[PDB]
């Protein structure tokens, strides 16, 4: 529904904290 | 590159809880 969107990839802390867990 | 600067244990709320799990 936005328009002049973009892809990129955003990144989560808890993800590389928990995955080191 | 900070002046005045001070030392104290700043506290991330996951730690405990990560540690804990
Ligand atoms: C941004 O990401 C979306 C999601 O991956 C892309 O949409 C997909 O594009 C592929 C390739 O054309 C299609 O096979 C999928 O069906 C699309 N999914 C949806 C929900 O439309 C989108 O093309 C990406 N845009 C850019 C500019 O990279
Ligand atoms: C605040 O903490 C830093 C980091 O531990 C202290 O810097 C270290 O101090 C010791 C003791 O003099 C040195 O052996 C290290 O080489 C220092 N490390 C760095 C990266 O500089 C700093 O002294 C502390 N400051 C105060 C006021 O307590
Ligand atoms: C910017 O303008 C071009 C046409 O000159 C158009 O193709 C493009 O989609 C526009 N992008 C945005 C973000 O408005
Ligand atoms: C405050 O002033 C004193 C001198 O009166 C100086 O020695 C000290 O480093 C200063 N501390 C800070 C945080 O500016």
């Amino acid at each position: 529904v936005v328009i002049g969107i973009v892809n990129n990839t955003v990144y989560d802390p808890l993800q590389p904290e928990l995955d080191s867990f």
